[PDB]
């Protein structure tokens, strides 16, 4: 058989019989307290501009 | 058989009998708590302008 | 079998026999509390503008 | 068989005999308590304009 496989960034999950125990107990804060949890950030932020002109 | 894969980008996830516990029990705060989880995030915040004169 | 595949951007989840148990217990804070659980996010914010003049 | 697929964006689900329990057992706060679960957000806010001119 012919395979071709052609992958830019490659980040692909392949798992089989697999365990994961994950736990956060106790977290105590005196101000202010954030807890992310598996993230995944494809975001963009972008400012596109094609020719800027600035005449004093 | 004949096959081909192009892929810019990947994060596919492929599972097989697979476990998986996650707990967060105990959160405290003396101000603002905040608990993001699993997120995904593709959002885009874009400005584009083409052509941009500020003549004086 | 001829097959072809063209993604840009995968996060195809594909499982088979898997378990998850997800827990979040005791939340406490003073002020504000905020919890997002597994968001997708592909909102757009975008303001676009051809030709923009400032002339003074 | 001849098969062909072009996608851009993948997040497509595929499971078979899967298990999934989610809970948020005590949350408190005091002041404003927002729980957002499993939101999907494709919103768009946009602004185009073509041609903005400002003379003065």
């Amino acid at each position: 058989k012919v395979q071709i496989i052609n992958k830019k960034l490659d980040l692909s999950n392949v798992q089989s019989k697999c365990g994961s125990k994950d736990n956060i107990k106790h977290v105590s804060g005196g101000g202010s307290v954030q807890i992310v949890y598996k993230p995944v950030d494809l975001s963009k932020v972008t400012s596109k501009c094609g020719s800027l002109g600035n005449i004093h």
